[PDB]
């Protein structure tokens, strides 16, 4: 428009303030035009475009200068464009400023904004430089040294060289190391591996081609090569982007919800990598096939997406909006929500148990990484989005080649520093690459350590949990005086919640949560215990002189030993709670536990099992009635069981009694022993699943009653090869039974974390109504536990 | 002689007494002291006797005091010049008569007799007696003097004969007064008081009223009920017949005579009464001997239950009758005699009067020694070894409470059996022995009645202990006295309350672990309310008839028993099998599972084959799973309700193991008494484990280097039946046998292979053949070879079975034939299905 016209032509206050000073001159000049008797009729006759051209003349020369033009203003008023321009071209004004005048003179002839060219447009390219001097040539043919200094092309060659030397080894090593080591290949790392592949496409497809062209100073490969280079450069950047989005989603869902660790197998990881490739191709492909275009950007060396030149033939407006809104804002919102809720959950969880120092070290290291993840994301993509936005809002202004290079610097730098933060700073990949870079290197019972210095003793594995008080751990530890000299032996009780692989979760960001941990001294003691047990006395007399006792107690707010059943195809997936008694020697004071000298330590797992109590609860008898949308008649149902507490391998007779007073017919009566798997770690998440189920084919008629008793036998054998089934904690890969019903102590202070279990008989009536089938159902709770031996 | 003379005349007083003179005198006229003090008499008495007598001395001590007087008086006679030549002139008998005179009157009194002592020295007996009879001495004590005066005349002890002898009888009373008459003619009221004859009538009446019904009912009840008629009860029936002979033959006749007071029937009737009385008593005695022998052999050895048919029981009753007639008949035909005993009412054997015409000495010795010692030795040995066996057996498995109640009941009965036997026959034996040792002494009629009381009482109380206290006969007589009154499969009870379910009957026995019993039991809530249902595993050894064995003493032995509860259970079952889960889903809500396991020390299910004629004979091991309802707590297993209980038998069968043992190859050499050359024999089989119905090639190889010729070569598949219950008792038997007619020459070798086919069909109609346990009277096969686990703690009771190939060489030696033989073991079992 008029403001953009004079800004290009004519050339401390702000730019917006200068625009207002200009608008005052526009207002003042237009008044001056309408005042002069010679200028007013010409202004009224001419169109908005030629009016702005007249204002340009009135701006510089003034009303005085423009008023002197008799013949031209006559010919302009009479719609004679050529001879007006001829008279103008032969004047002092064209001689004074032939750059400015030639553009205005052509405007008077054409009557269109064709003359007003910022840069030099082309069929397959856009050079951000004026061809008024007559120096602009094709980027696909001749050198581009007129844009910027020749040494800056050597700088681009040196820069792209730096990206290849840093970029290729890091990403190639990431994949190479993964092929060697089995430890790394896990579904969560699949998305991190996709990030490595994405960055490799930026190196081979993008930077090496940009290097070759930067040396010559122009794009040698032509339009075809520019399309393919720009395609791989975009694809590499977009796959890298959406890889980080998927990684954020994964890390939020997998960490916060422990059940999802089982869920996320290889097929889900493939879907994440697939989605990454689909979203990348969704925005990378259209530039080739019409919607937008790949052209040489900046110095006309690197090819990229056209987000500056508004070409409605290829439709850049809608593409830049589509790109900006979706590919910028949505990842930002998703990633900030993901890691934001992640840190929110961890900070609240860390504050919940401040006694555990290990969680505080984790929470700190996570929050430090999340701040760096955000900084890396913003530094990468904000330059492109901000410049593209500023170019879109201010379209009339001109923009140089080096200005477009600044976003390209930070974005292509992300090809380097994203592997640093997401792969190199990752704890596992750091230790795995350390190995590769350095060429491969860098009755009563007991258990003996590996070094055979410390030897732990325990009376039993299965420790009982009574509702009021828990049965404590009791035992002794034999020590070698010669080996353990000037050292501290500690006996430790450990309760742990385990989810996922040990190497994969600990290394990524934060590790498995410990529900309760307890350290205790042994050799030498300050003296702890009041009086010793019969077990400790017997062991002291049996064993030699270097034997020392210990007594580790459980508090009242812990869960039982419970694991979850994996499928047979799930080879590398495990989640479950388990207790661990461990003893070790060390030089260091009390707080040095999390990290361990491996050789001296010895560990032996135990269980906090709950037997069924002597008092059986009240005989379960649920009852519920129903109505329907048309028929208002009642349908009374009453369920009743034999016992409140059933035992393992016991028949469960469900005496259902249904009295039908409604018009509808019932199709069938199905009973199901459904187990509620209530999983608790960070948040309360219930998970229902059926275990055993039996259904009768009998039908209840209108105004007819029925009394049937169906027996159900919930067993592990029939429920084998199923995901999510909670079992009692196994000792060492041996056969077990279905998980016991967890009992919680009445009116306790702290919340009970861990895997809680409860069973219930759920009868459901398939009622044959008016195509649609109404399924009414009711539940009644019961317990499945072991008997008292 | 002399001691018996003065004991009858002067009278033997044990305690200190004042004589006619009023001096302290003890024993047979043995003075103590002249002082009025009693302790002075005690002083000389205590010093003479040699202990604290306190006036009381034994009869034998009084005899020694008398012998001192005999010695002292004889010295006094020899001191006197008038008495010495008379003492020297007379014989031992008349010397004792003189000592009698010297005892009472003293040396002073006898010294005065001038004329008599002259005539006695001159061998003039009659006028001496006339002179002695005309003295103060005959006037003083004509009872005593008349006996001594007659002794001087005769020179025999006829005056001093205790009782009154006769042709057909012996009365234990003196005929010196002149009151004794024949027991076959006149009353005997002079012997004892008339009311004691009425007592005998009342006593014999009591024996008839108690004796006849008990023994007659025993036989009457047996004729009615089929259950009782069994070989073991045959000897108990013989006891009833024996006691009936004592009633009809003995007591009724004794009753008739006791009322009159003398034996009315004469010598002929006395012989017949005494014959039946002895016969009834002796058949009763030897019946108890046979009963003791039977009960020892039958109980301790389970195999003998089969053996004891009617013919062996008849031999026992026959032997009883033969031994009875062996001692009952001779009194009739000369050796001893039947005469009226005691009060001369009851007739019995003469064991008191020594009559060498009928030879009572040899008879009383023959009877006493044989009929007392042989039952005593046999019966005490029988019941002694029986209780010894049962007490040791009860201690072997104290876990079984049922055996402890039996062992207690047994020991209680055996003590009573001994007490009843001793109380019966000891009185007769002790009195007869005492009479034989002391023949010179007198014995009254009531003294002889005391043994007769206890022996005839045994006619009553033996039926009480042996028949009435017997468990079967007690329940059988109760009926008569009260007039006639007083794929998976399952089995339902009689009342149809409890219903047991089991997957299979044949449970397998592997050597290491036994396959356990698995199943469920359906229960009715309405019928079984406030009751306790138990499922029970029972392993049992059975021998003999079911009713008879409980009655004798103790019942069949259970090898192993284990009961288990069901409704309601302590909790539930830990983990269920596919069978229990399937049955629970098929059946309704009131179904409860059970799992009964076998230990490693039990045998297999094995029975023994009976003969076709053996209709009522059975012995064999079998397993029984039983379920029942009851009101009572756990230990009330011993008794069960017949209606609520339901039982289903099973087997602990052993299949042949997958890996066969080493190829059997036995070898043995032989020598002979004359020829010292070796005869090497070597046997070899195809397999260690043969199966049922498989050919058994016995490749015999005989290398003869001896001078003798072999007659033939016989091979035999022998079944060793090792039966163990109380003691280890092996029982060998052949099953299959084949023999070749070929002969091995001197210095010649032979290699032959004979095949043998052991089958049940060929071995039918044979006693003692062990078979695999039948389910329900169906066809089976020969018993499987039993396998025992290595190095177990407890001993394996039950019927163990094993097979071996026994080759025997009939060697034609120097008419006489030597039969050498060797064995090699093998197994006969079923294949793995």
């Amino acid at each position: 428009n008029i403001f953009e016209m004079l800004r290009i032509d004519e050339g401390v206050i702000t730019k917006d303030e200068a625009e207002k000073l200009f608008n005052q001159d526009v207002d003042a000049a237009v008044r001056g035009i309408l005042r002069n008797a010679k200028l007013k009729p010409v202004y009224d006759s001419l169109d908005a475009v030629r009016r702005a051209a007249l204002i340009n003349m009135v701006f510089q020369m003034g009303e005085t200068g423009v008023a002197g033009f008799t013949n031209s203003l006559r010919m302009l008023q009479q719609k004679r464009w050529d001879e007006a321009a001829v008279n103008l071209a032969k004047s002092r004004w064209y001689n004074q400023t032939p750059n400015r005048a030639k553009r205005v003179i052509t405007t008077f002839r054409t009557g269109t904004w064709d003359a007003y060219m910022c840069g030099t447009e082309g069929p397959n390219f856009y050079v951000p430089f004026s061809n008024a001097t007559g120096v602009v040539r094709s980027p696909f043919e001749y050198p581009q040294y007129y844009l910027a200094e020749p040494w800056q092309f050597s700088m681009l060659a040196a820069y792209m060289f730096l990206l290849i030397v840093l970029g290729f080894p890091i990403n190639f090593l990431t994949l190479y190391v993964t092929v060697q080591h089995k430890k790394l290949r896990t579904p969560l790392n699949y998305i991190l591996l996709n990030l490595a592949v994405a960055d490799l496409f930026m190196v081979l497809g993008g930077f090496t081609s940009t290097l070759y062209t930067s040396l010559h100073g122009y794009f040698v490969f032509g339009p075809t090569g520019c399309n393919l280079q720009g395609f791989f450069a975009t694809l590499g950047g977009e796959i890298a982007l959406w890889s980080l989005v998927v990684l954020a989603i994964e890390r939020y869902v997998v960490v916060c919800k422990p059940m999802s660790n089982f869920r996320f197998g290889e097929n889900h990881a493939i879907m994440g990598v697939a989605f990454t490739w689909v979203m990348a191709l969704a925005c990378a492909a259209p530039p080739l096939a019409g919607w937008s275009r790949y052209i040489p950007e900046g110095l006309q060396c690197s090819c990229g997406i056209d987000y500056y030149t508004l070409k409605p033939e290829v439709n850049n407006e809608s593409f830049v909006i589509y790109m900006f809104v979706v590919h910028f804002t949505i990842p930002m919102i998703i990633i900030f929500f993901c890691y934001g809720q992640l840190v929110f959950t961890v900070k609240e969880a860390a504050a919940q148990q401040q006694e555990s120092a290990t969680t505080q070290k984790a929470e700190k290291e996570v929050t430090r990484m999340v701040i760096i993840y955000v900084i890396a994301f913003l530094i990468c993509w904000v330059p492109y989005a901000s410049v593209a936005f500023y170019i879109f809002t201010h379209q009339g202004s001109c923009f140089g080649p080096i200005f477009m290079t600044i976003p390209a610097f930070f974005a292509k730098s992300a090809a380097i520093y994203n592997p640093v933060i997401y792969i190199m700073m990752n704890k596992q990949f750091r230790n795995c690459m350390l190995t590769t870079i350095c060429c491969g290197k860098n009755v009563i019972f007991k258990k003996v350590s590996r070094d055979k210095s410390v030897t732990i003793y325990l009376g039993k594995r299965d420790y009982v949990d009574h509702v009021s008080q828990v049965e404590p751990v009791d035992g002794v530890v034999l020590v070698d005086p010669e080996l353990v000299k000037g050292k501290k032996v500690y006996v430790t009780l450990t309760c742990a919640f385990r989810y996922g692989q040990e190497d994969i979760d600990v290394m990524g960001l934060t590790f498995r949560r410990d529900l309760y941990f307890s350290r205790v001294q042994v050799y030498p003691p300050v003296g702890a215990m009041s009086v010793l047990t019969q077990l400790q006395e017997s062991l002291l007399k049996k064993l030699g002189d270097n034997t020392y006792p210990f007594l580790l107690t459980f508090p009242d707010y812990l869960p039982c030993s419970v694991m979850l059943q994996p499928a047979p195809q799930d080879v590398g997936k495990s989640c479950g709670v388990d207790f661990e008694v461990k003893a070790f020697a060390s030089d260091i004071t009390d707080p040095e536990e999390d990290k361990i000298p491996k050789k001296s330590s010895v560990r032996l797992l135990i269980r906090k099992v709950q037997h069924a109590p002597p008092e059986m609860g009240p005989q379960p008898s649920a009852e519920a009635s129903w109505q329907f949308f048309m028929s208002d008649k009642p349908l009374n149902l009453s369920v009743s069981l034999s016992k409140e507490i059933y035992f393992h391998g016991e028949p469960i007779p469900v005496t259902v009694t249904v009295t039908n007073n409604t018009d509808k017919v019932v199709k069938k009566i199905k009973v199901s022993v459904e187990q509620i798997a209530n999983v608790v770690l960070y948040s309360s998440d219930y998970y229902v699943k059926p275990v055993a189920s039996e259904e009768t084919q009998e039908k209840v008629q209108p105004n007819s009653t029925l009394t049937k008793t169906l027996v159900l036998v919930p067993l592990l054998a029939n429920n084998r090869e199923r995901r999510g089934i909670a079992l009692d904690g196994k000792i060492k890969h041996e056969d077990t039974n279905l998980a016991s019903s967890t009992i919680i102590k009445e009116g306790i202070d702290r919340t009970v974390m861990g895997i809680l279990v409860s069973y219930h008989i759920k009868v459901k009536l398939t009622v044959s109504g008016f195509l649609t089938s109404s399924e009414v159902a009711t539940e009644v709770p019961f317990r499945l536990m072991h008997p008292q031996p």
